[PDB]
């Protein structure tokens, strides 16, 4: 699950520097440095006043910006998705399917225990039977 | 669930087309293309300034206008919820309900390995003792 | 699940009425009909500009509203909440958990079947047996 | 489950009193009040113009305020995504994991009374017949 964190955090710094080199020029407030896209981006994954307020201005100056702002929500919603299920997974086969997956792996192998030796035990018989056939 | 991103990207695609037959005429900026349609609906499904920037002055020159946004939210985000869903089963069945469901499969037919050649192991001896009620 | 499909759409029902009656004086385009009320709400619902738009001039006229839009807000998208897990738990015990439910009452009840028979054909040893000890 | 609904409560709590104290100052409309921060906060939550409407604005009076939103948002919905998940798994192990693990918690101790009885039976058998190669 963390080992996704590491990537959101790359994705979130790949477009932060992406933002700066192209819109630092004429949207200084919101690209001109790495830590005001770093913050900017983070307002525009929270999907706050991301278009009107900032894509839509942004791409009246450059209309190769759409992408940027559409393809950024893409990949890093999705790999929230990816990262808010890492959870659910990790969390219901955990306090759930993992104790269960033990007790389970337990009380099977607690019979293999009683039919195996319960097999001896009728051998032991086998072997008292058919030497009674060679004896009578 | 991939079979769903195919009725999201359909919606989608059939609702830009919808909006830019009607609203193309005096929403231009929104509207006036199949592509800003194309990222307008994104926008408005992304629920930023969807009524207060798109919607209401939409709905202030159509008000059969109105349906057209509140429906494509509806459906739009209704068909993100089966295919959000549709991760959730599909990868909580896949990393602990589909190898459970095979080695519990695997355990519970070894046994009937064991109960069933355990039990010709009784009748090889209820041969040998009913043989043995007819030597007496 | 859809048991709550019709509370949903009956506290949207009774908070609709109720900005109708409180605020249909001084906001007329938000609160003015029902009907009015109805799509304010669904927006107010979707929280895009729900307080800056909506509930912060409502609460600039009256500061008995400010309950009303944060209570809304939290029944709403808590019987939501109620509503989303009501899918995944009628989904994952439905596709996954109603079929193995069966499959396992099954395996389990096909060894019954196997143990009693069992049973009987030591009980019909001991039958020969014990009778052969009345014999000798 | 709601054993962190009083956690929440209290970031919550912990952060109104932080604003009020910090913003009261110059952001008298969103932090004047405890109880003004405490709707702000929600407002801030619900990430409805949390940024260009509230932080934008605070940061641009105290760049000290970027991390108190930052943090806010951060642990606060986390916070709620740990009591969201906190729902999926005590009703996902209650209405199917809890009536299942009692079923087979009694499934599996029905066959233990099985053969146990039945081992008994073959004892019971092992003592007639062995007292018979001492009786031949």
């Amino acid at each position: 699950i963390a080992w996704i964190a590491l990537l959101l955090l790359v994705i979130f710094y790949v477009f932060a520097v992406m933002g700066t080199k192209l819109f630092a020029q004429s949207f200084p407030e919101w690209f001109g440095t790495l830590g005001a896209s770093m913050y900017t981006l983070f307002q525009v994954m929270t999907l706050e006043s991301w278009s009107m307020g900032i894509a839509r201005p942004v791409i009246e100056a450059y209309p190769w910006a759409w992408i940027y702002f559409v393809s950024f929500i893409l990949v890093s919603s999705f790999t929230v998705l990816n990262l808010f299920i890492g959870i659910i997974i990790e969390s219901m086969q955990s306090a759930g399917w993992e104790a269960e997956d033990a007790k389970r792996i337990e009380q099977e192998q607690r019979a293999h225990d009683e039919r195996l030796e319960m097999l001896q035990l009728i051998r032991d018989l086998s072997s008292k039977v058919d030497r009674l056939e060679r004896r009578s």
